[PDB]
């Protein structure tokens, strides 16, 4: 029977360059992490080709093979159907921890896209990276303690997109009073997997570029 | 080792009688079509017990165990998980029908909110499931065909919201020329699994009238 298949964005023009992807790069270290042998089928979304538009139509990636044939799409659905087929080792995070800075991105996006300084955005983001500090300082150093969780393959990748993202386009930093955060970003993005599957600053810049004009 | 369970929304204040959640009752029409032996928990989201709160304590619905103790959220998530581990009977879609009537949903909330008549809603909507008459009509009974899979299970749900809510709170019912539309709903509402995991007229209605006011 067939291979363990992940298809993830190209960086756009270079099909064999690794995009920016962050919820393809979130099964990237899932896949990595669980040490399961596997291919990484790249595609450029701005030159679809035929063979990714027969596994999967609306072309959306990331798209999954657990070696069965059946094409399944969503990092969230990905990740788990991961768990499920690959129990160990385990990358399960407790409930109790699963919204941990749930609000980020969606505060990155806003105040990357923002015009206005009196917009707000800033201080949303900080007050939502503040708490994050705050359980990390608490119950780290990773989302849920001492290892490495599913949490933290999704976290990291959102993080590491906000980070290259605002210091090229508004000269904004995660500040550094956020030591538990810094910490988190340093211990997480040092990792074998990461370092392997992050998309170069130059693909994430160049992916985000359009969105801010 | 443990049983296969799910939470899902009981009737407020009727801890014994099932809810209108139609992401939960996707996941009950999966658990029925599939003949696995499960459990099905009902929790009153407006007082929360205990036991409850240490299984999901986001106090999000549906949660499930697939027998390992390890409980999941998100139904698309949860469906795939039981594709995965319970893979007979097939209930998968193929991908190039997977986002057929994504948006009739969404058309629904908006239509039903709406306070405008000249706002367009009521349009969107039709149009909506205009187009998934024309697929139905091509490609039917269901969504892939003779038989019914995870797109159905997943659909049929939330035509049941639209047909119950829009007749009430507006008068509107799914137009009669929508042959396909109504051979389908007709077809899926009449399924021993649909009959059973179905919520109440009732329970619905109140459900969605704090959201019309």
């Amino acid at each position: 029977h067939m291979a363990v298949e992940v298809c993830v964005k190209a960086a756009v023009g270079a099909p064999d360059i690794l995009g920016d992807c962050p919820f393809s790069q979130r099964v990237l270290l899932t896949l990595e992490e669980k040490k399961i042998t596997y291919e990484m089928k790249l595609v450029d979304l701005s030159n679809k080709p035929e063979w990714f538009l027969k596994i999967s139509p609306e072309g959306k990636v990331p798209v999954f093979n657990s070696g069965d044939g059946k094409w399944i799409a969503d990092s969230d659905v990905i990740t788990q159907v991961i768990e499920e087929k690959f129990p160990t080792p385990s990358l399960v995070t407790p409930p109790e921890y699963a919204s941990v800075g749930s609000k980020i991105f969606p505060s990155f996006v806003k105040f990357l896209k923002s015009k206005d300084a009196s917009d707000g955005s800033e201080k949303a983001l900080l007050d939502e990276l503040q708490a994050l500090d705050e359980h990390l300082k608490a119950h780290g150093p990773y989302i849920s303690g001492e290892n490495v969780s599913a949490a933290d393959l999704s976290l990291g990748p959102k993080l590491f997109h906000l980070q290259v993202a605002l210091e090229h386009f508004k000269g904004w930093k995660i500040p550094e009073n956020l030591t538990s955060v810094h910490a988190y970003t340093k211990a997480l993005f040092s990792r074998e997997s990461f370092v392997k599957t992050k998309p170069a600053n130059q693909y994430l810049i160049a992916g985000w570029a359009p969105k801010v004009n």
